């Protein structure tokens, strides 16, 4: 561990997202910010809202600069509108630098802020191509790298607890680490394996094979990346393209057939509970995603356990039972490797070398019989054909 100042600087959980503390303005205004590798804007609440107990007050910052331009950001689950500007920004438990970055001051929103999440803004870590209004609005990390000597790379260790965390607990627990500008060896075990970043917009990758307990899903690999596959700290579930989801669920049901679960469970709608300590992890299969390697015709695989894809939730009666929701769901916008994948691994976003690294996380949840894994290499042909083209 060479970055002790940044280790354990995250808080939160997959259901509400993971956040890091940041400061904006002069004097510094502290805010908690959602870490999102699935978007590219730095936006913070800048007006009163029922679910916020603090927000960015531009009139109190001597270094605030108005860009005199609005920004509207509508998405599937919600939306927000803001006013663009720039200000000095820092990350207390991060690199010891202060940079002038773009900030979308959120003045109106719908279904964005969450009651009890404890975060007041979002940090989009993806590329400029997907920044709103357009790619001319420089993303925070781009500014950080351009204005300082911080290496163009960051790594994330998202730590799921393995059990439900109440309001007080989630506030006092360490949710993981975001190492800005480097890789901390204390956050993973084994080796790091890299997959190429296919294109720099979202953090796009290419999946070349999928197994459920060693059994090949056997679909045309293009299906696995239709219409794209991305790594997103801002998505709770492992989301799969409709046809892949259908085949995967069928296989997971078959592997766990000694126990029957209601359709609502598989739809991610209702929870399933077991007497305290008796969750039958062993009847559920491990899932392996093979990713294109850096060497020609070479791939590697990352394997997760049900301890990753069964999300712990508190029982409706807050009993002593151990309950979960199935965290794999369908998508009409490609594969999304969300917290379900990320909680099992230390993930290195090596922007400098256009690649993403994976290693078994020192904080992944497992049992005495199985562990998450990152293994390689495997001989794989025509992997370029697995990538989708409109
Ligand atoms: C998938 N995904 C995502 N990666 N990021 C967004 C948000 C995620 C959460 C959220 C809430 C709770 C838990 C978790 C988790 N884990 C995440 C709140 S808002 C932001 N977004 C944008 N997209 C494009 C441009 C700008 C923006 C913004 N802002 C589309 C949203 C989305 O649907």
């Amino acid at each position: 561990g060479s970055f002790v100042e940044m280790v354990d600087n995250l808080r939160g959980k997959s259901g509400q997202g993971y956040y890091v503390e940041m400061t904006v303005g002069s004097p510094p205004q502290t805010l908690n910010i959602l870490v999102d590798t699935g978007s590219s804007n730095f936006a913070v609440g800048a007006a009163p809202h029922p679910f916020l107990h603090r927000y960015y007050q531009r009139q109190l910052s001597s270094t605030y600069r108005d860009l005199r331009k609005g920004v509207y950001v509508p998405y599937t689950q919600g939306k927000w509108e803001g006013e663009l500007g720039t200000d000095l920004v820092s990350i207390p438990h991060g690199p010891n630098v202060t940079v002038r970055a773009n900030i979308a001051a959120i003045t109106e929103s719908d279904k964005f802020f969450i009651n009890g999440s404890n975060w007041e803004g979002i940090l989009g870590l993806a590329y400029a191509e997907i920044a709103r209004p357009d790619d001319s609005l420089e993303p925070f990390f781009d500014s950080l790298v351009k204005q300082t000597h911080v290496p163009n790379l960051f790594s994330l260790q998202l730590c799921g607890a393995g059990f439900p965390l109440n309001q007080s607990e989630v506030l006092a627990s360490v949710g993981g680490s975001m190492i800005i500008g480097g890789i901390d060896h204390s956050l993973y075990t084994g080796s790091l394996w890299y997959t190429p970043i296919r294109r720099e917009w979202y953090y796009e990758v290419i999946i070349v094979r999928v197994e459920i307990n060693g059994q090949d899903l056997k679909m045309d690999c293009k299906e696995y990346n239709y219409d794209k596959s991305i790594v997103d700290s801002g998505t709770t579930n492992l989301r799969l393209p409709k046809k892949v989801f259908e085949a995967a669920v069928k296989s997971i049901k078959a592997a766990s057939s000694t126990e029957k679960f209601p359709d609502g469970f598989w739809l991610g709608e209702q929870l399933v509970c077991w007497q305290a300590g008796t969750t039958p992890w062993n009847i559920f299969p491990v899932i392996s995603l093979y990713l294109m390697g850096e060497v020609t015709n070479q791939s590697f695989r990352i394997t997760i356990l049900p301890q990753q894809y069964l999300r712990p939730v508190e029982d409706v009666a807050t009993s002593q039972d151990d309950c979960y929701k199935f965290a794999i769901s369908q998508s009409s916008t490609g594969t999304v490797m969300g917290a379900v994948i990320m909680e099992g691994f230390y993930v290195v976003f090596d922007r400098a070398r256009k690649r993403i690294g994976f290693a078994v996380s020192a904080c992944h949840v497992h049992d005495e019989f199985r562990t998450a894994a990152v293994e390689g290499p495997f001989v794989t042909l025509d992997m370029e054909d697995c990538g989708y083209n409109i």
